[PDB]
């Protein structure tokens, strides 16, 4: 179907996102790069399926903060909670359990990086 394309693309645009976060970390500098590892981030027990995108979003504004701090955020940070509403839509309920171990700003970006990857190769 072409509604199944359209989540695709949508994962591929949030993936896309992510990794461009990602990468801009590569250029930042000692001192700064050394604060901004320091500052923890929650990670989901379990990510497998669209409505655990949840435990992304709640995590959003710390993303937000963090990099404002390092530097529009305002602006990549919205686009991504628009595109994590219309992939998992606001008629599912769920709440996030975290992990007792917080991560880094790295490690955070690549689980969720792996979790697009995930849902996009299951369709
Ligand atoms: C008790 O809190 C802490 O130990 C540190 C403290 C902290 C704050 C700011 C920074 C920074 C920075 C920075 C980045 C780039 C450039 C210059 C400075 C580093 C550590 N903060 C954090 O771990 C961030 C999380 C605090 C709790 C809630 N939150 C969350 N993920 N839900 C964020």
């Amino acid at each position: 179907s072409s509604s199944t394309k359209k989540t695709q693309l949508q994962l591929e645009h949030l993936l896309l996102d992510l990794q461009m976060i990602l990468n801009g970390i590569n250029n930042y500098k000692n001192p700064k790069l050394t604060r901004m590892l320091t500052f923890k981030f929650y990670m989901p027990k379990k990510a497998t399926e669209l409505k655990h995108l949840q435990c992304l979003e709640e995590e959003l504004k710390p993303l937000e903060e963090v990099l404002n701090l390092a530097q529009r955020p305002r602006d990549l940070i919205s686009n991504i909670n628009v595109i994590v509403l219309e992939l998992k839509g606001s008629e599912t309920t769920f709440m996030c359990e975290y992990a007792d171990e917080t991560a880094t700003i790295v490690e955070f970006l690549n689980r969720w990086i792996t979790f697009c990857q995930s849902i996009i190769s299951t369709l």
